[PDB]
Parts: C-alpha cells; sequence; structure tokens
C-alpha cells in the first residue's frame, strides 16, 4: 500500500551555494505554502560570534544591539545569508533573530565537519541544523503534540484524522517512529477507519465525545503494541503525511487490563511464611527485582514475573526478606521522552522506607514489634455511628512542628516529632488535654504521610534553633547573599532573626528577606507534596531509617486516643502528585506507568497542574484503587478515624463514594468529608463537589458562614483587605474609615450566618433581610445558592484554617479603629461561637483559642517555625513578628502598615481570656443534644431565628431550639428549650422576645463570672433580657414534672 513519507514534492530547492571561504545560511520560511506576494525580510537579522569552540567566523558582529546583518538575498521560500569566513574547516556561531528577538531559542554551531559544503538551513524556532532547506521544510512535518487518544482496544479518538484518506497507527518497540534517511516512514502499523464513537466511550470520556473517531481490526496485538511507542499518522490519497501526533493510552490500558489488575494486592506481602512481591507496570519490556543490604549495597537483582492478562509483575521469596530494602528496576518508554528508560523505582505501594524515602523495605505490619503497649485494644474514645454523634464533632487542626517547634517544655530530642505527644508534664500537652476535657473532640493532622519537600538526612538540615553556621554550611544560597556577614558570627539563626525585628518594615522587609532562605533547607513544610501515599513521613520520627517510624507513629495516636481522649482525623492528598516525568527524583507513579496515573492536557499530553503541581487521574481504574488500598491501610493498621480530602472536588463524585463503601466495611463508623469547591473537571465526569454530594453523608467544608463572619474572601489584596468587614468584625454596626458596606449589605451576611448555624441546609426556611420568606437554597452566596446540604453532618463550619490569614490576623485587617484590645479578642470569641454553637460540624485551626497569628501571613506553607509560631508558654500570638513574604503578601504590605499597630499585641492576660471563652463554647456545644441534632428533618422541626427582617437589630443573632411539645419527644430532659443570642455589636440589646417563660442563663456560663463571654448579661423579672456588647448568651427553658410548650418553629 501507499508508502506515507515527508512532502518530497514542491520541496524547496537551494538558494546557493557557499564559495570560498564563506557559508550561507537560509532561513527557509514554511510561509511559502501559498506565497503571492514578496514578503518584507528586512527587519531580519543574524547575531553572530566566534570565540572558543567556533572561531571560523571573519569580522562577526559587534554588540547584540546589531541589526545590519541583514539577508544577502532571498526568494519565495525565505532569505539567505552569505557569512565571510577565514578558513573553510572548524566551526562557527549563529543566532538567527529578527531584529532583535531570538528567532530561534539556541545558540546553534555550524560545523564544517558535520556540513562540509558549509552551506545549512534552519528554521524558526526549530533549535537544529540542516544541510539543506528540503530537509528542514520536512522537519516541519514531524511528529508534535499528543492530541490523539486511544481509548479501548479498537477505538482511537483523532482530530487530525478528519478527511484525510489515510489515517494510521505506527508504532515501534525500541525505537522512535519518524523517517529513514530516504524520508519514509518505514515502521509497521494498523490501518484505522473512519467509525462513529461508541456509547461506552462517550460515558468514560465526555470530554472527548466530539472527537473524530477511528476504529482498529480485532485481530490487533494490543499488548505489543502498548510495549513501545505509538504515533497516529494521516496522509492524503497520494500518500502525503499532514500530521504526526503521539498517543495517550491511558484508556486502552484500563480496557485491556484493569478489571484483571484490580483482582490482585500490591506491594512486598510478607507473612511470617514467605514473601509475594507485586507491582503493576502493564506497558513495562522488563522489570527485575532489586534487593539491598543495609548499607544499600545490591545483594541481588531478580527478573520478575509478568502476568499476561493483568500486566501485573511478581516475584516470590523466602520469609528471610522481612527488613530488606528493594527497587524496582523498570526498562519503560516514558511518552514525554520519547525514550525506552532504565532506572530504579520505589515501591508506589510501599509501607516503610529507608531515609529520604531512597528505598523501600518489606514489612508486615501486623508485627507486635512495630505496636506500643496495647495497640489492638485502642478503642476510639468519641463515637461516630449515628448523625447526632457525628454533629458533636469538633475539629482541632494541627501540625506536628507548629505543635512542639517552640516548646521547651517538651524534651529536645522529641521537638518537631510525632513523640511530642507523649510528653504528658509539656505546655502543649497539657493544654491539648484541657481542650479536649472541655469540649474538643477531633485532632486533624495536616500531611503525616511520606511528603518530600523536608530532607530526612538531618546533616542536611538547618533550623533557627541552631547556630547560623550550621545554616551557611547546609545553604549555598545564604552563603552568597547579604547575610553572609553572619556565618561565623557566634548567634543562632532565631537570635539573628529577633535583633532584625526593630529596623523591619515595608520598605525593609528583612525578617522575610531572611526566613525566604532558610525556609529551602529547614525541617518545615505543610506536606502537601505526595512522595509515597501509604507510608507515614520520616522527619517527624526519631529515625528515619527503616521501620522505626512506624511504631512511634502509632505510639502517638495511642496516645491522642487514649491519653488525650481524642479521635484522629488524617489530611490526605490523592488529588496530585510532588513530580511526574522520567527523571524527577520523587517521580514515582509517573515512571512505573507513564502517561497513566496523571491527568494530561487533552491536545499537548503535558501534565496538568491545577491543583499546583502534578494533576493525578482518580478517574482512572488502578489509581483508584490505589486510593481505596491505601486508605485500607491507614484506617486498619493506623486506626485512623476519619479521613480529610484535599481537593476533593477533583475526584469524580463516584470514585469517593465507592471508596467510602470499601472502608465501610474495615470500619463502619469511618468518616469522610473534604474541600468540595469547583474543580472544573465537569466536562470530563461528575465531581465530588458540595452540590453533588448533597444527600451522600460525604462532608464538605462551607465556605458560606465562613465568609460572611470573617469578612470578604480568600482573593482580596490591598484596601479590600479592610474594606471587607464581616458579622464578627463589625459589618455595618462598627465601621472602619475606608469600608462602604451598606445597613443591607451587613445584614445579608447575617441570613448567611443564621442559615450557616441551622446546619446550612438547602431545605430550611428562614426570614431573610427583607421579611422575605426563603428556603436555604434561595440565600445567595455570590451568585450561588446558599445551602446546599440535606444533613448538618453534610456541612462543616469553620472561620479558621490552615490556608489563608488566621481568624486575629483577619480581625486586624478588618477592626475599627476605635475598637480596643478587649473588644478584639471578643470579636475573636464572637466569631467562633457562630460555629461551636451552630449544627454544622465544628472545625478551627489550632491556635484560634490563642488568637494565633502568623504576623499577617496569608499562605504560610513554607514559612517555616518563625511565621507559624504557637507559644504554649503564653507570652504572645505571635503578632507583629516582621513583614510577611513579599513574593505573595508584598501588595498587603502598604495595608499591613496602616492597621498593624492600632492596639497593643495580645499577651498572657488576653491568651488566658480567649482560651477561657474558647473552652466555655466548646463545654456549651456538648452540654446538651439540642446543639448537634444531627438530621436534617430534625433541625427543620427545631431550630429557627428571632430579631428577622427589615426591622431587625443589626448585628445581633438569636436562634432558638426547641424541645416542647410540638417538637416531638423531649430530647434533653433538664429543658424544653435553648436560646442562643450572639451580639455582635458595639451597642446593649434587650430582647423581648421571651417575656414571661422563665428563662434562665446557662450553668456553665454562670460559673464563669466575670470571665463569661456572657458576663453582665441581665434575665429581667419580666423576663426581657438584656446584653452587653460583643457578648454570648445560652439561655435555657427548665424542664418541669412533663415535657413543656417550649420553643415552637413558627409556621412560615
Ligand atoms: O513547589 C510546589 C508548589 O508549592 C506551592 O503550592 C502549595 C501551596 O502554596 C499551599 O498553600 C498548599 O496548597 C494546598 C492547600 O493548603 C490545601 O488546603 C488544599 O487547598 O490543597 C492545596 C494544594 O495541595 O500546598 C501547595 C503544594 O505544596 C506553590 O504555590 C506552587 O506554585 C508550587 O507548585
Ligand atoms: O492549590 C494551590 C493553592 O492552595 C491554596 O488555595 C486554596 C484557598 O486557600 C482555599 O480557600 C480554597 O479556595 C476556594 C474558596 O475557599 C472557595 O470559597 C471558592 O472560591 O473556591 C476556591 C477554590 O477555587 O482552595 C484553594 C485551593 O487552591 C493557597 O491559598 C493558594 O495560595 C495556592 O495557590
Ligand atoms: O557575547 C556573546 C554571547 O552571545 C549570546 O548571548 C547573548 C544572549 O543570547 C542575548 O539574550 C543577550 O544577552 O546578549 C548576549 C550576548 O551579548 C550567546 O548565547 C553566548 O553564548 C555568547 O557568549
Ligand atoms: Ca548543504
Ligand atoms: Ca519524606
Ligand atoms: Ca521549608
Ligand atoms: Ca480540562
Ligand atoms: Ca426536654
Amino acid at each position: 500500500d501507499v508508502v506515507v513519507r515527508l512532502p518530497d514534492v514542491a520541496v524547496p530547492g537551494e538558494a546557493v551555494q557557499a564559495s570560498a571561504r564563506q557559508a550561507v545560511i537560509h532561513l527557509v520560511d514554511i510561509a511559502g505554502i501559498t506565497s503571492s506576494t514578496p514578503a518584507d525580510y528586512a527587519t531580519k537579522n543574524l547575531y553572530l560570534w566566534n570565540n572558543e569552540t567556533c572561531d571560523a567566523l571573519s569580522a562577526p558582529v559587534a554588540d547584540w544591539n546589531d541589526v545590519s546583518t541583514t539577508p544577502t538575498g532571498s526568494d519565495k521560500y525565505g532569505p539567505y545569508w552569505v557569512i565571510p569566513l577565514t578558513k573553510e574547516s572548524g566551526c562557527i556561531n549563529v543566532i538567527v533573530r529578527d531584529g532583535t528577538n531570538k528567532l530561534i531559542d539556541s545558540d546553534l554551531r555550524v560545523s564544517f565537519s558535520d556540513f562540509t559544503d558549509r552551506t545549512v538551513s534552519v528554521i524558526a524556532g526549530n533549535s537544529a541544523v540542516y544541510d539543506s532547506r528540503a530537509d528542514a521544510f520536512r522537519a516541519a512535518f514531524g511528529v508534535a503534540l499528543a492530541d490523539a487518544h486511544w481509548v479501548d482496544k479498537t477505538t482511537l479518538l483523532w482530530p487530525g484524522g478528519e478527511n484525510k484518506p489515510i489515517v494510521r497507527l505506527y508504532y515501534s518497540h525500541s525505537s522512535k517512529v519518524a523517517a529513514d534517511s530516504n524520508g519514509e516512514f518505514s515502521d509497521k502499523y494498523v490501518k484505522l477507519t473512519p467509525t462513529t464513537v461508541n456509547q461506552q466511550v462517550s460515558m468514560r470520556f465526555p470530554h472527548l465525545a466530539s472527537y473524530p473517531a477511528f476504529k482498529l481490526p480485532d485481530d490487533v496485538n494490543v499488548d505489543e503494541l502498548l510495549q513501545g511507542e505509538t504515533v497516529a499518522i494521516a496522509a492524503e490519497s497520494d500518500g502525503i503525511l499532514s500530521s504526526a501526533t503521539q498517543v495517550q493510552t491511558a484508556g486502552v490500558l484500563d480496557d485491556t487490563y484493569a478489571a484483571a489488575a484490580e483482582a490482585l494486592s500490591y506491594g512486598a506481602q510478607l507473612t511470617d511464611s514467605g514473601v509475594t512481591f507485586r507491582v503493576w507496570a502493564p506497558t513495562a519490556q522488563q522489570v527485575e527485582l532489586v534487593i539491598y543490604s543495609a548499607d544499600k549495597k545490591v545483594i541481588a537483582s531478580h527478573p520478575m514475573t509478568r502476568d499476561s492478562a493483568s500486566g501485573a509483575w511478581s516475584w516470590q521469596g523466602g520469609s528471610d526478606l522481612k527488613g530488606a530494602f528493594y527497587r524496582y528496576a523498570m526498562t519503560v518508554y516514558h511518552p514525554q521522552s520519547r525514550k525506552v528508560e532504565q532506572y530504579e523505582v520505589t515501591d508506589p505501594y510501599a509501607h516503610s522506607l529507608s531515609t529520604n524515602s531512597e528505598y523501600s523495605q518489606v514489612v508486615d505490619l501486623n508485627d507486635s514489634a512495630l505496636k506500643p503497649e496495647g495497640w489492638d485494644g485502642l478503642t476510639m474514645p468519641h463515637a461516630q455511628k449515628t448523625k447526632a454523634d457525628l454533629a458533636k464533632m469538633t475539629i482541632h487542626e494541627s501540625h506536628i512542628r507548629d505543635l512542639s517547634a517552640w516548646d521547651q517544655t517538651v524534651p529536645a530530642e522529641l521537638r518537631g516529632k510525632y513523640l511530642a505527644l507523649t510528653a504528658q508534664e509539656s505546655n502543649m500537652v497539657q493544654h491539648l488535654k484541657q481542650l479536649s476535657a472541655s469540649g474538643v473532640t477531633h485532632i486533624e493532622l495536616l500531611p503525616v504521610f511520606d511528603l518530600a519537600t523536608v530532607n530526612e538526612f538531618s546533616d542536611k538540615v538547618a533550623d533557627i534553633q541552631q547556630p547560623f553556621s550550621r545554616l551557611c554550611e547546609v545553604n549555598s544560597a545564604v552563603k552568597s547573599s547579604e547575610f553572609a556577614g553572619y556565618c561565623d558570627s557566634g548567634s543562632t539563626v532565631e537570635e539573628v532573626l529577633t535583633q532584625l525585628k526593630q529596623n523591619d518594615s515595608k520598605d525593609n522587609p528583612q525578617v522575610q528577606a531572611l526566613n525566604t532562605l532558610v525556609a529551602q533547607t529547614d525541617s518545615y513544610n505543610w506536606g502537601y507534596d505526595p512522595f509515597h501515599y501509604t507510608v507515614p513521613e520520616g522527619s517527624y520520627a526519631t529515625d528515619p531509617e527503616g521501620t522505626a517510624r512506624i511504631k512511634e507513629f502509632r505510639t502517638m495516636i495511642q496516645a491522642i486516643k487514649q491519653d488525650l481522649g481524642m479521635n484522629v482525623i488524617m489530611d490526605v492528598v490523592y488529588n496530585h502528585t510532588n513530580a511526574a516525568g522520567p527523571t524527577d527524583r520523587t517521580s514515582v507513579l509517573d515512571k512505573i506507568v507513564p502517561w497513566y496515573y496523571q491527568r494530561l492536557n487533552e491536545t499537548t499530553g503535558s501534565v496538568e497542574s491545577a491543583t499546583c503541581c502534578s494533576d493525578s487521574a482518580p478517574e482512572h481504574r488502578m489509581f483508584a484503587k490505589l486510593i481505596a488500598d491505601s486508605l485500607a491501610v491507614w484506617t486498619t493498621d493506623y486506626k485512623i478515624d476519619g479521613f480529610r480530602f484535599d481537593l476533593m472536588l477533583y475526584h469524580p463524585k463516584a470514585q469517593i463514594l465507592s471508596a467510602w463503601e470499601r472502608i465501610k466495611a474495615l470500619n463502619p463508623d469511618i468518616y469522610f468529608f473534604g474541600e468540595g469547591w469547583d474543580s472544573n473537571q465537569s466536562d470530563r465526569f461528575e465531581i465530588a463537589s458540595q452540590i453533588n454530594l448533597k444527600g451522600t453523608g460525604i462532608g464538605t467544608f462551607s465556605d458560606r458562614l465562613r465568609d460572611a463572619v470573617r469578612g470578604g474572601g480568600p482573593f482580596d489584596s490591598g484596601d479590600a483587605l479592610r474594606q471587607n468587614q464581616g458579622v464578627g468584625s463589625g459589618a455595618g454596626v462598627l465601621p472602619n474609615e475606608l469600608t462602604t458596606l451598606s445597613d443591607d449589605q451587613a445584614r445579608h451576611l447575617a441570613d448567611l450566618t443564621r442559615l450557616g448555624m441551622a446546619g446550612n441546609l438547602a431545605d430550611f426556611v428562614l426570614i431573610d433581610k427583607d421579611g422575605a420568606v426563603k428556603r436555604g437554597s434561595e440565600i445567595d452566596y455570590n451568585g450561588a445558592p446558599g445551602g446546599y446540604a440535606a444533613d448538618p453532618t453534610e456541612v462543616v463550619n469553620y472561620v479558621s484554617k490552615h490556608d489563608n490569614q488566621t481568624l486575629w490576623d483577619m480581625i486586624s485587617y478588618k477592626a475599627a479603629q476605635e475598637a480596643d484590645l478587649d473588644t478584639r479578642v471578643r470579636m475573636q470569641a464572637v466569631s467562633l461561637a457562630t460555629v461551636m454553637l451552630g449544627q454544622g460540624i465544628a472545625f478551627d485551626q489550632q491556635g484560634s483559642e490563642l488568637l494565633r497569628s502568623k504576623s499577617f501571613t496569608r499562605d504560610s506553607y513554607d514559612s517555616g517555625d518563625w511565621f507559624n509560631r504557637v507559644d504554649y508558654s503564653l507570652q504572645d500570638n505571635n503578632y507583629n513578628v516582621g513583614m510577611p513574604r513579599s513574593s505573595d503578601d508584598g501588595s498587603n504590605y502598604d495595608i499591613i502598615a496602616r492597621v498593624k499597630d492600632a492596639v497593643a499585641t495580645p499577651g498572657e492576660t488576653e491568651l488566658k481570656q480567649m482560651t477561657a471563652f474558647y473552652q466555655e463554647l466548646t463545654a456549651l456545644r456538648k452540654s446538651s443534644p439540642l446543639f448537634t441534632l444531627g438530621d436534617g428533618a430534625t433541625v427543620m422541626k427545631r431550630v429557627d431565628f428571632r430579631n428577622t427582617g427589615a426591622d431587625q437589630q443589626t448585628g445581633l443573632l438569636v436562634m432558638t431550639i426547641d424541645d416542647g411539645m410540638q417538637a416531638g419527644a423531649s430530647l434533653d430532659s433538664r429543658v424544653d428549650g435553648i436560646v442562643v443570642a450572639i451580639n455582635a455589636a458595639p451597642e446593649s440589646r434587650t430582647l423581648q422576645d421571651f417575656a414571661g417563660t422563665s428563662l434562665q442563663l446557662s450553668a456553665i456560663q454562670q460559673a464563669a463570672g466575670d470571665r463569661s463571654l456572657a458576663s453582665g448579661v441581665q434575665v429581667a423579672a419580666d423576663g426581657s433580657v438584656t446584653l452587653p456588647a460583643w457578648s454570648v448568651a445560652v439561655l435555657e427553658l427548665p424542664q418541669g414534672e412533663s415535657q413543656g410548650a417550649g420553643l415552637p418553629v413558627s409556621s412560615k
């Protein structure tokens, strides 16, 4: 059949041949595809220079600003330059340009050794030298991009194949398809024939459903084609190639191997009677198991056995391999580099690792030696079975270093370690113990799986508590910086940072200047950089070499549950990997099965980075299985109680639900929740968003109450940070000098806050700012329906988290100049009360109870111990410790300088006051089942609000919870109802709604005396209740001999 080959038809000839002592360079202008008039090549020149490697040029060009080296002549195929030479031997340096812009990105070096005639031709941005314009012309018809998609055994979707009479799929086992010396495409191929995309493919990949489809013969040996490179090619009737592109094969890989591969188990599976290693690598040509000694010397290399049906490789050995280190030697084709790579990779299913994750290790997590005393009997301190149980969840989001890096009462060797949680006599542990006794029920841990952004080899790291001399020894950027003079000083880094504070300002942000360098080689990072999904992080262990970290992690889990009495939630990041490609140190998955575990751009094949990094593909079957298998280990072997899915929105709704079904078989009470924002992936599959997860039981963080109370949004910059006041900072009622918020806008935020305190349900009914009856879904939130949930347990309310500015820093940006320090502390408590006293699950950042500040830093992931400091000795809240990182907050320096010093920085008196307020709120939350009803229908039958409508007193939130006869059964034997009143305003407010009812202040607040958030509250004889400025009161209707009238929800 017709032999497809490069365009040899109207191929450009040679304009001229170099004469004696001279070389000519052609600039093939592909625009000659039509040529109907002489183009202008006047503003086109070359940059010549003869130096070391090449010095044949005779009298080259002076400065780069020289544009006189114009064409010697030109024709329909482009211009050409006649360059003088001193000798016809050697080589010359050239740079084709167009005025001053590098027409080509490379220092082309024409050697007279490779091109004797010294006559070559180049192309616009091709970085290559040809011996003729003919070769270059055809060079523009090579393989480009990767917009071809092999989605199943017999289907290929590719745009460039429409019309083209000749559509084929070429392939080469160990080579890169292109064109032989004769400019032809010899390699074998499979003829493609136009067809209509089946219903199976359209459903699997909706975003490609409109692509021109092609059919493959049934007798095609798919397995063999997938062993090397495959390229889609199109050609006209005569057989001339128009385009050639690479192929994305994730689709056919699943269609061919997934089912069989899903049925197997992976990793180094050790029993006490032997071991079986298995890794999935359907496209690899060879895979060998390399065993290493403790000192990392190769003990043996075993070729593995491939299973044809699954594409998995295995090797079985004896129990003596327990504890051995290993890697998989891969021989596989990687589309990004277009070559059969050869490299050793760690196990994606690794369960143990060597220092810095260089080698995986064989381990049996069931081994008693890897478990603390009594581990198997560890029980969950808090119930998570019923919705009522779940609603009591009150989360404290913490970080391993944030907890103990600064605590001098924690043994030095345990600071920043998992084991710090076992130091019962430390300030930090005693603080957490008290928070637990007061109502905090869960500890959520930032990344404790194997992250990549912290070097686990201690000698390569330097922290601020150590000598500056150590920093200089491990960080070359510091040694070559303006801070180099501190290298041979006798100061520690923190001592230097402290002295830099006085002269630090928006005009001289020297604190962050030095810290930015320190961040490169310290032990700090949030860790949203996945290296291995199912192994604990090593830097948080006292010994990162081998299995040691496993028992230490468990010892920590046991301490939290058994000694501190709190459940544990793990932050997981399956939405992306730290890196991809065949060369990065941390690329594991993309090295073993290239282009399968990552989500790629439909046209270029490039790994997407919408998540921040290397986007993963949870929609692919084997990655979905890896996720579920990983969660199974954390659940069963590490006894985790719940999981917070980072960017859950990038996962298909179906995948998250399937995972939950799997895990519920191991732990029936496991709880799943995560970020359900808009991932922009709806064109590929139904995403796991707030809206789509309604009624599923999967929770999502709610941004409704969060923004209404904090004010503004996470994207605000400049003056907007101060202008956008929230309910918690006096929107409307206590305006600052810049805001333009209307009373109507302030009342809209209150509508969102009330709805949130009722669980942000789509069907909850309330009276809005204008007196209109509205369902939660009818209250607008930046253009979208406000209420979205079916049950309050599907909503996670919060006013502070590791992301964005802390609650205190937001209040500092927004508070009116006249709001004093005491008032700001109460604003922090008032803000937190909307969350703690609400029906949705309560979530909060470690340190809110201590007015935690990050010195205004918005995104502190790599801002180290300095900006993320939490002082459990209670001296201050880390506010005003230097301007934040300029790269991300520099645009906010002006507003920061204007508001920063309004009032004094909180000290011990303020921190103790806040901790008291905080523990009062959490204690109130668990004092009655009425605060955590759990079921949506029950919330609607019992919860209501007062002080609503157009005649409302702005800033006063009044919520009622019925336990009376009209609500149904009495759920609390001590009360017939409860009233929550939050007076977020500078005036005293009087409530007349309950005159003649017999309300009483909660015993918990009464017991706090003048230290209560309700201090000064008065319950009059006539039943009227008066609340002081910025106060919170919980009142109850004491129950008598039998259930009383209560506080029935008003029909609307
Ligand atoms: O060099 C890698 C990567 O680093 C930076 O990205 C980090 C973000 O700055 C940081 O905020 C964090 O983002 C995560 C959120 O904290 C989390 O709540 C959720 O929203 O997922 C986010 C992504 O996982 O972590 C990332 C990754 O370390 C930097 O901004 C990137 O440009 C850079 O590529
Ligand atoms: O992914 C990298 C990115 O991570 C961090 O950004 C996160 C925000 O901090 C976080 O608030 C969230 O943003 C969502 C809003 O909360 C929500 O109201 C709505 O607007 O959707 C937003 C997401 O589209 O998630 C992002 C995740 O990116 C970090 O702060 C960034 O610096 C970093 O670039
Ligand atoms: O000095 C010769 C120098 O020329 C080239 O560098 C250019 C560079 O590409 C321009 O962007 C700009 O910076 O001017 C430079 C020369 O002035 C070569 O890349 C370089 O190897 C060579 O030494
Ligand atoms: Ca030539
Ligand atoms: Ca690590
Ligand atoms: Ca760091
Ligand atoms: Ca997309
Ligand atoms: Ca009752």
